[PDB]
């Protein structure tokens, strides 16, 4: 059955911070209430590693269970392309599926991080979109924020990376902002977040002219 | 049972009265020796018998794929009729059904602003003109670009993203030569969608 273990990478932010839990997390599905108990083993790199943490069977609302088994992660080991590989077998019983990622190969590449500031026919508005484009980036994993005045802004909402054509991958993020607040001339910053960045991290800001 | 792909109709296919829109039933990994592939297709639960079907085509991997192709009505997709399709083999009882319809829900005016290239680009060969279509449902849409009147084609668009009022938006990006942008060409984005007068609007960005 090994269309019914899947396998997730740690989250971009995660990876980039030694602050942040990175952790790659092994999925078990379609568990029979007649399946002896799931079981793990984990490797990195080919090497037995024993601090996952695994949940009890969790009952889903289709006469299945599902069983989750997470592992934190080096950020380094990650970045650095580590294979990270989980096995599932059940207890007592002989077979295994076995399931490996690792982060995307390739030469990484600097994104390019451009503010733009509302449409002048969206200022007549009450809302207006203040707009991040993002490009040049490899491997697609990134993190996009924005902030104002110190504090997060979330009213906004980013694309899924977009593969371009010389193989880099760019996005936008939308951050919508009451027009009183731009007219104001409030300064508001989008955030990167980016393996290939210097300390990982770059910010542009973008205020009325 | 993972095998088949329903898909819908081409956003401009059920926008313009002048083309015609289908669905598509698609059977993948057919095997040499399986019987012959067969199609019933269902119209809001109503069968209906005008498909075309294709016969089974190679793929590299030594398996066969199947096609079948159903007309619809412009007002029935438009309407959220729901599009059935069914796939069975010759001589044998199991059957595979897929449906389709368009997304339910008040559809909703796309807001489409043009943006030029950010200062700091402007320090590069190529340049990104950006334009933002946003408000809009359902998802179904169209974006082009052109530039005095004939199309260019070095762009590309994201997918429609979610947003937090329950309509969508995505951003479309085309590229070109910074002499081109500073010569005072006019380049527009166009973008068809149902919740547009005449199904199409054209909004203009030069500098
Ligand atoms: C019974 O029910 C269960 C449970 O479903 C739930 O309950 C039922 C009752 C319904 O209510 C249902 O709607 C509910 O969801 C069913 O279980 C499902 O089983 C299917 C398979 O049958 C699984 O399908 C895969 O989905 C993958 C994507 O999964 C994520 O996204 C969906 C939403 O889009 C979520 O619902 C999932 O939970 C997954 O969500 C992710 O979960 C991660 C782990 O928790 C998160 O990462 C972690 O997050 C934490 C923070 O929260 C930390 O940050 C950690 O660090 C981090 O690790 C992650 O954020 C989260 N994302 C999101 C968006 O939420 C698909 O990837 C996968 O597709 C692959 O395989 C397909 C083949 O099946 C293939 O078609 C695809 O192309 C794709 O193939 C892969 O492609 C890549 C490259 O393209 C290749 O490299 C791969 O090799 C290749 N793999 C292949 C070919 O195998 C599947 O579609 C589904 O995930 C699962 N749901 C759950 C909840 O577990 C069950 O099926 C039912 N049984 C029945 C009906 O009989
Ligand atoms: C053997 O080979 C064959 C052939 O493949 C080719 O050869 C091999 C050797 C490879 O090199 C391969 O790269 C080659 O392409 C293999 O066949 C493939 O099988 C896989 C499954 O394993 C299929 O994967 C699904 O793809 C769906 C999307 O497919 C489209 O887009 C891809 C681009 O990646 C194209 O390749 C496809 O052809 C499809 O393209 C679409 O085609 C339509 C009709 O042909 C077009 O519409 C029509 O267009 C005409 C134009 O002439 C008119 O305008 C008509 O009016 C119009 O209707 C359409 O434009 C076109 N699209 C594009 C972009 O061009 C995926 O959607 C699908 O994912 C879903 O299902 C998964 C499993 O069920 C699931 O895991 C996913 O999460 C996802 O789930 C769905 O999600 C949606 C929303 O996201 C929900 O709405 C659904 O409910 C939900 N379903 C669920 C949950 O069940 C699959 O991943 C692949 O399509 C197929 N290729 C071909 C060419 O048919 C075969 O697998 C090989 N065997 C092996 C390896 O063993």
């Amino acid at each position: 059955g090994a269309s019914s273990v899947f396998l997730f990478p740690p989250k971009p932010k995660d990876t980039l911070m030694i602050s942040r839990t990175p952790e790659v997390t092994c999925v078990v599905v379609d568990v029979s209430q007649e399946d002896p108990e799931v079981q793990f083993n984990w490797y990195v790199d080919g090497v037995e590693v024993h601090n996952a943490k695994t949940k009890p069977r969790e009952e889903q609302f289709n006469s299945t269970y599902r069983v989750v088994s997470v592992l934190t992660v080096l950020h380094q080991d990650w970045l650095n392309g580590k294979e990270y590989k989980c096995k599932v077998s059940n207890k007592g019983l002989p077979s295994s599926i076995e399931k490996t990622i690792s982060k995307a190969k390739g030469q990484p590449r600097e994104p390019q991080v451009y503010t733009l500031p509302p449409s002048q026919e969206e200022m007549t508005k009450n809302q207006v979109s203040l707009t991040c484009l993002v490009k040049g980036f490899y491997p697609s994993d990134i993190a996009v924020e924005w902030e104002s005045n110190g504090q997060p802004e979330n009213n906004y909402k980013t694309t899924p990376p977009v593969l371009d054509s010389d193989g880099s991958f760019f996005l936008y993020s939308r951050l919508t902002v009451d027009k009183s607040r731009w007219q104001e001339g409030n300064v508001f910053s989008c955030s990167v977040m980016h393996e290939a960045l210097h300390n990982h991290y770059t910010q542009k800001s973008l205020s009325l002219s």
